[PDB]
RNA sequence: GCCAGGGUGGCAGAGGGGCUUUGCGGCGGACUUCAGAUCCGCUUUACCCCGGUUCGAAUCCGGGCCCUGGC
C-alpha cells in the first residue's frame, strides 16, 4: 500500500528505528497463491535451429560477407546447365511444383450436361456462364465471397460451398498437375543465376551468402533424412581461386563456433559442377563432442562441404571468373551447439512429444483450492495452524483456542480439536509438505530419509496443515454468510491433493500423465475445526 | 618501424621536443596506390529481409511468445481438415510436390503440399501440446510459405515470409489479437492502430473474429503512394474455429495473429517495390559508392626505386610553381643518382609562345553522383568537391609518375636521355591511371560517365650517364 | 584466372569430359607461403564481462524491464538521505572526487562520490517519475560502480558492474522480488532457486526484506570448488524503506533485484579467478591455437621465377624415392632453360657408404600443445599428427625452395655451378623456415619449445651454361 | 546390398485361424482408519500398409517399411 513521504520523512528525521519498523506496513499481506513460487514472470525461449542461424549471418557478416537472398524456385533447365549429363541423378531427388487445373466446364461436361436438367434447386439468376467463365480465365481463393454473396443472394459463404458441393461433382475431379519448376536441393542451384546478374559489375573480390530453406527427397523418410532443410552457403568471387580460399574460409566460420581443428579430405563424389578436384569434405573438431557417446567420441565431425564451380557451368550463365562455394549444413551444427543427438527431435520436439517441464514449473502450478476470500479469513486459518502447531503432542481428547474474533459484524471463535481418544490432537502426517522432485509430487514430511527430496526438488511451502486451515477458514467465512451458527469440518486420510485443499488445473495433470510421473500424497491428516459463529 | 624504446627513452630526457618530432621517423612512406583512400577495410552488409525478421523474432520473444518450427511440407488432407468444405478452394492458391518415378521426363505429383500461411501447420504443432503444457501457451515462428496468388509476379511472389504467432487460454477474444498486434507492432514505430473485421471471413476463423490490422506509422506519412495518410493494413488475425481445432483434439480456442514479413520490411527500409528489395541482384539494383568508386581508380605505373618516387615529386614540385614562364624555356627539377649514375630531370614546352604547362595541370580527378569527373578545383566546381569523394590525385600528380618510372626504364636499359611528354587528356589512360575492368562495367551498367579531359602539354626529358 | 564463357561454353558441347577437366586450367598455382594455413582471414573477439552484460540486458528486457542510465557521480548527501544513520559507515567504503586547484601539487577533495551501488542513483532517477508514469514501473541498468572494500585487488577489484532493476507498484513482497531473481537467472541456465534473508540487514531496505538468493547451475555441479553442489549466492535483493523513499517523495513501495555480473561472467565462460577474466591481458594470459602457429610458420627463401618452383619441386619427388640407394651416386631431378639459358640439378651425397638423404628428409613439422616439433610420420607420433595442425611443410620440402631459389641467384649472377648442401637440423632456420619474432617471444612467453631438430644429410648442385 | 530371428494394447511380454492371456499402471467407488497399504467395478477384446489363400486372419503366402544376432 502507499504511504506519505511528509509523514515517514518528519518522523525519520527524528526518531528513525521507529520511522524503519515501520515500513512494514506498507508491504502486502499476500495470500496463498500470491506467494512465491505459486507466481511468476515468464519469458520467450529460441528455437536452437533458428539461434543457431542467427548465429551464422553474424558469423558470416564477421567475416566479410554480405548476406543476399538466391532464388527459391527454379526452372529445372538451370540443373540440367549446372550438372551437363549427370543432370538426370539430381533432379530425381527434386521436387517439382505440381498445381490443381480449373474445373473446365465446357466441352467434355457440357455437352453431357446441358442434355439434363442442369439446376433445380431455386437459385435461377441470370445464367453465370460468363462470371463462372472469368474462372477458367482469372481466379483466387476469397473469390468465393464473390460468385455467391454477391450473385445469387446469399451472403458470403452460407451456401457458397454447398452450392458446389451438392450441384457440381466435377470439383471432386481435380489432381495436380506437375511443371518444370523445382525447389532448389542446395543453395548452389540458385548462386548460378544471382551471380549471373553481377560477377563482373561489381567490384572483386565479391563475397556473398545466404542461409535459407531448401528442399531434397530421400527415401522418402525422416529416420534417413528430411524433406526440408537449411544451408549458410556462400559464394566467393575472385580472379586467382584454390582450394585454399575455400579452407581459409571454413576455418574462420567454424572458428566462432567453437571448432578448433579442421582437415580437408577429398569428396569421392566429384560432382560435375565443381572443377575436378577442388570439391573437397571439410572436418572440424569440437570439444564438446569429444567423449561422447555419438559417433563423434574423438571429436571430429564432417560439418561442411566447398569447392570451386566448373568454369563449364559460369559460362552456361556468361560469368567470366572463377568462383569458391563453402555449404554449411545448419540443423547439424545446431545440433552441436544445443546438444541434441535426433535431428527430429531436436527441430520438431513438439510433435515427437520431447515436452518438459522443470520441477520448479509443476511446483508453480500446484495451487490451494479453497481459499479465505476475506481479510479475517487468512488469520483465523493463520492461527488455526498458529494453534495446530503448538499443541501437536496433546493425548486426545482435548481442545484448544485459535481465533476469537469479529467477521461480517457478528463474533466469531474457532477452535482445533479431535474426537477420537488414546492418541494426539493432529496426525503424524500434518506436517508434511508437498514438494516436487524429479518430476513427482511428493507429500513428504522433513526428515533425514527425505534430504534429497529438500536439496535437489522444490518445496511449494504448503504442508498439509497450512492447505487445510485455509480450506476450513473459508467454511468458517461461508457459515459467517449462511447465518449458520456451528460448523465443524474434519479432514482424515489423505489419499491425493484434494484432501489437502491443493490442485493442478488439468493440462499439468495430463502432463505428469503424459510424462509417466506420479503424485504420491498420501498420509493420516486427522484434524478438525470447531467454530462457533454467533 | 619497429623502433627502440631506450633510444627514444634516453633520446628524450635531452631535448623532448627534437625527440617529439623526431618521431616521423617510424611513420610509413607510403606510395600512391598505399594511400586514402585507394585503400581501406570492408564489412559483410545483411539484408533488409532477413534483417527484419531478426527483428521480428525479438519483437514476439520480447512479449512472451516462444519460437517454435513448424510443418511446412504437409498432405492437402490437414487443409481439407482446417477449411470444412471451403477448402476445395484453398487447394487452388497452394501447391503439390511432384516427383520422378525411377525408370526401372514425366513427373508424378503426390497429395504432398507446400504450407500456404502458418495456420496450416500450427494445429500439427499445438495438436501435441494444447492440452498438456500450462496455460497460457504463446508460440511463435517466422518461416517460409508458398502460395499461387494467380501464378505471377508482378503483384506477389511465390515464397514469403510469415511472421506468425498462436495464443492459446481457456478465454480469449478479438481483444488478445489486437492486444499483441499492438505490442508487435509498436517495436517497429507504429503508433496508433484500427482494426475493421474481414469480409472474407475464412471459415478456419471463428465466425467473426477475423480481423484485419491497421497501423499508423510516421515514416509514411507525405510517403509516395497512398500510405501518405500513414496508416497500412499490417497484419490479420483472428480465433480458430471449434470446428478445426476439434480435427486435432485441441480443446481450447487459439488467437492467432500473423503479419506479412516483405510489407513491413519495405515499410523499415523504405523500399516501393517488393521484388526490387529482396532480389537486388536480379533487378540491377548493385550500387557503389562514391568513396568506393574512389578506392578503385588507382595509378597505372608507379616508380618502384625509392629514388623514382622523391623524383616524380620534385617533377610537380617545379610544374606547381613554373607552370607560368612563357616557353620555350626551362627548369631543373631534379639531381641525383639512381641504381648507379647520376641523372638529372628537366621539364619544358618546346613550343612556340605560351605556357610551360597545359591550362590543365592542376585538375583534379573527384567522384560523385556516379561519376568520374576531373575538374579544377573553382569556386565553380565547389559542390563536387564537398559532396563527391576527391581521389586526390591530379593531372600532373598522375603524370609524374609515368615520367620517374619511365626514365627508371632507360637507367636499367643504359640509356642517357628519355622524352616522356604529354598533351591531351581524353581518359584516365593519358594521365596514368585506371580502373578494374569490372567497375567500369559498373559505371556503364550504371548509366555513368567519365569526364576526364583536359590539355595537359606537358614535356619531361631527363639524362643519365 | 579470367576465362571466356564461349570457349568453355562451346568447347563444352564437343566433348564435355575432357572440358571439365580442362577447368583445372583457371585453379592457382600457388606458392609455399599463400598455401594453407599459411593464409586465412581472421576476425574480432568479444570480451566475456561484456558478452554477459548484453545477455544480462536482453534477460532484463525479455521480462519487461526498460533501460535507464542513472547518475554515476554523486554527493554524499545523497547516500546519507538514504542510509538514514548507518550512512556514516557506507561512506567509508565509497570514493570521493577532487580536483586540482589552478595555480592562480596537492589535491582537494569534495563532497562528490562515485556510486558504490546502483541504488545510490536509483532514488535519484525514480523521484522523477514514480508518481507520474503509470504503475507498474520496471527499470533496469547494467553499468559500473566503484567500492573501497578493504582497498585491495587479491579478493575483489575497485571497479563492477552491477546488473541492477527496480520495480514500481501499489503492493509488492520480497515474493516479486523472487520471481524477477527467477525470470532472469533461468534465462542464464539457472535451474533451481533457494532465498535466504540478508544479515546485514541494511537500512535502506524495508527490515527483513532484504534477502539473498541463491541459484543452482548444472555447469557448476563437480566444480574445482566448493560450488561443487551446483549452488552459489548469485544476486541479493529487497523493498526500499519508506524512510529513504520519503526522501525523495515516492510515494510507493520499491523492489530493487541487483546481481554481481563479474561472478556471472565467470561462471558462464567458466573462469576461476576474476581479474584473469576481465583482465587477461595484464595477468600474461595472451593465447594462440596450434592452428594460428602454424599459419605463422613460414619458408623464408622461396622462388621467385616460375621455373624455380618446377624445379625445386622436382628436387623434392627425386629424393622422395631415390634416398635409398648408397654414396656416391647420382640422379639427375631436373633439366631446363631459366631466364636465358639451360641448366641441369643434381642431388648427391659425396660422402662414402650410407645413404642419399638423411634419415630425416621426410619429416613433416606440425604444432600441437603450443609446441613447434619436427617429427617423421611414425605410429608413434601418430596422436600429435592427429590433434596437432600438421603444417604440410617437410624437412626436403622446406629445403628445396633454397635450393631452388639458390641457383636462381647463380643464374642472374652469370655462375655455372653452385653447391647447396645441408646436414644437420638444428631450429627452423636451417630447414628454410622461420615464425615472426613476435610470435617466437609469444611461445618463449608460454614456456613453449621448438624441438626441430634431425639429420638431413642431403645436397645439391646445379651446374648452368 | 546380403543368412536369419522377428515386427501385440498406456507399459511388459506369453499364444496362435475366428473363444481367449496375465501383471503393472491408470479411471471411479467402498473402509472404525492416526500411515503410504485393503477390496469391488473398468478400456478401443489390442496385434503396420497394399494384395493373395479362406466361410473367417491379429495368427498362412508375396511386396513396401521397422529392431536386431550378422556381411
Amino acid at each position: 500500500m502507499k504511504f506519505d513521504p511528509q509523514k515517514y520523512r518528519e518522523l525519520a528525521e527524528k526518531d528513525f528505528e521507529a520511522a524503519w519498523k515501520a515500513g512494514k506496513e506498507i508491504l502486502a499481506e499476500r495470500s496463498p497463491n500470491e506467494l512465491y513460487p505459486r507466481v511468476g514472470f515468464s519469458f520467450g525461449k529460441e528455437h536452437p535451429l533458428f539461434a543457431t542461424i542467427q548465429r551464422l549471418r553474424e558469423a558470416y557478416l564477421s567475416i566479410g560477407f554480405s548476406e543476399v537472398v538466391n532464388p527459391l524456385i527454379v526452372e529445372d533447365v538451370h540443373v540440367k546447365k549446372q550438372f551437363g549429363r549427370e543432370a538426370l541423378a539430381v533432379l530425381d531427388r527434386c521436387f517439382y511444383l505440381a498445381t490443381l487445373p480449373k474445373p473446365n466446364v465446357g466441352i467434355s461436361a457440357e455437352k453431357i450436361r446441358q442434355i439434363e436438367a442442369i439446376t433445380k434447386r431455386e437459385v435461377d439468376s441470370k445464367p453465370l456462364q460468363e462470371i463462372f467463365h472469368r474462372y477458367k480465365k482469372g481466379e483466387i481463393d476469397g473469390d468465393d465471397l464473390s460468385y455467391l454473396i454477391a450473385e445469387v443472394l446469399d451472403v458470403d459463404d452460407i451456401t457458397a460451398v454447398k452450392i458446389l458441393d451438392e450441384v457440381f461433382p466435377e470439383f471432386k475431379e481435380l489432381k495436380p498437375i506437375s511443371s518444370t519448376l523445382t525447389l532448389r536441393s542446395h543453395m548452389t542451384t540458385g548462386w548460378f543465376i544471382t551471380l549471373s546478374h553481377i560477377a563482373d559489375k561489381l567490384p572483386l573480390p565479391i563475397k556473398l551468402f545466404s542461409i535459407d530453406r531448401c528442399f531434397r527427397r530421400e527415401q522418402g523418410e525422416d529416420a534417413t533424412r528430411l524433406y526440408t532443410y537449411f544451408s549458410a552457403s556462400c559464394v566467393l568471387v575472385d580472379e586467382e581461386l584454390s582450394v585454399d580460399d575455400g579452407k581459409a574460409v571454413a576455418e574462420a566460420l567454424l572458428r566462432q563456433f567453437g571448432f578448433e581443428n579442421f582437415r580437408f579430405r577429398k569428396d569421392e563424389k566429384r560432382s560435375k559442377y565443381y572443377i575436378p578436384d577442388t570439391q573437397t569434405e571439410v572436418f572440424a573438431f569440437h570439444p564438446k563432442l569429444v567423449g561422447s557417446s555419438t559417433k563423434y567420441s574423438d571429436g571430429w565431425i564432417e560439418i561442411a562441404t566447398f569447392g570451386i564451380y566448373s568454369p563449364t557451368a559460369l559460362a552456361e550463365y556468361d560469368i567470366p571468373y572463377p568462383v569458391m562455394n563453402l555449404g554449411l549444413g545448419v540443423e547439424r551444427l545446431a545440433m552441436i551447439l544445443y546438444g541434441y543427438d535426433d535431428v527430429r527431435k531436436m527441430v520438431y520436439p513438439q510433435i515427437h512429444g520431447e515436452i518438459k517441464l522443470s520441477d520448479l514449473d509443476i511446483a508453480r502450478e500446484i495451487k490451494v483450492k479453497e481459499v479465505p476470500q476475506t481479510a479475517v479469513g487468512l488469520k483465523i486459518a493463520q492461527s488455526i495452524v498458529e494453534t495446530a502447531e503448538k499443541h501437536a503432542s496433546e493425548p486426545s481428547p482435548c481442545s484448544f483456542l485459535a481465533f476469537e474474533g469479529e467477521m461480517m459484524g457478528r463474533n466469531v471463535r474457532v477452535y482445533v480439536v479431535n474426537e477420537n481418544e488414546n492418541t494426539k490432537l493432529c496426525g503424524p502426517a500434518y506436517a508434511n509438505e508437498v514438494v516436487v522432485y524429479k518430476g513427482d509430487i511428493y507429500g513428504i514430511p522433513k526428515t533425514k530419509k527425505w534430504r534429497s527430496f529438500f536439496e535437489e526438488g522444490v518445496p511449494t511451502g504448503i504442508r498439509y496443515i497450512d492447505g487445510f486451515a485455509y480450506y476450513a477458514a473459508r467454511k468458517v467465512e461461508e457459515a459467517a454468510m449462511r447465518e449458520q451458527e456451528e460448523v465443524k469440518v474434519k479432514a482424515r486420510i489423505v489419499e491425493n491433493l484434494s484432501d489437502i485443499n491443493l490442485y493442478i488445473h488439468e493440462n499439468v495433470r495430463r502432463y505428469i500423465l503424459w510424462k509417466k510421473g506420479k503424485i504420491d500424497v498420501r498420509g493420516p491428516l486427522f484434524v478438525t475445526v470447531k467454530a462457533e459463529i454467533e
